[PDB]
């Protein structure tokens, strides 16, 4: 069975483990430690093809396990989170695609441009913004709700299918 490798990082805060947490339970969480970081499995049958998403939620920058190390060298894929109520998350995009692009030592790696929280009212970060972000990075941009379920599969297999054009 195909495994793919994913890795979710972005700001504290912007629902990383809630959408992890939606992909896997079907469920919104309204508030899960901000310090958990691990790794969960689901099976998906993704454009006809059963395969397995191995994905670790990243949380914190306290010094980093082996585990998140060696998903960081080894990842496939990235979903590079922040949410369209936090401008500072969308400013920190830049810093988590240069630790990526340094990682990988390449600017060429399947990563989707992930605005969530686009269930809340009055958002700062402007769809046109992100989508400009995704376009300088050519990547795509997908938003998505972890409380309404709004994108989220997509997010995911999107990242799945980024992979794949590799
Ligand atoms: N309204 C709304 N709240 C969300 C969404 N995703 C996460 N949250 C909330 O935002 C807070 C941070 O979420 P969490 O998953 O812990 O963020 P993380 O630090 O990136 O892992 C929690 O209170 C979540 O309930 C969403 O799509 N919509
Ligand atoms: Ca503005
Ligand atoms: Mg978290
Ligand atoms: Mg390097």
């Amino acid at each position: 069975m195909t495994e793919y490798k994913l890795v979710v990082v972005g700001a504290v805060g912007v629902g990383k483990s809630a959408l992890t947490i939606q992909l896997i339970q079907n469920h919104f969480v309204d508030e899960y430690d901000p310090t958990i970081e691990d790794s969960y499995r689901k099976q998906v049958v993704i454009d006809g093809e059963t395969c397995l998403l191995d994905i670790l939620d990243t949380a914190g920058q306290e010094e980093y396990s082996a585990m998140r190390d060696q998903y960081m060298r080894t990842g496939e894929g990235f979903l590079c989170v922040f949410a369209i109520n936090n401008t500072k998350s969308f400013e920190d995009i830049h810093q988590y695609r240069e630790q990526i692009k340094r990682v990988k030592d390449s600017d060429d790696v399947p990563m989707v441009l992930v605005g969530n929280k686009c269930d809340l009212a009055a958002r700062t970060v402007e769809s046109r913004q992100a989508q400009d972000l995704a376009r300088s990075y050519g990547i795509p941009y997908i938003e998505t709700s972890a409380k309404t379920r709004q994108g989220v599969e997509d997010a995911f297999y999107t990242l799945v299918r980024e992979i794949r054009q590799h």
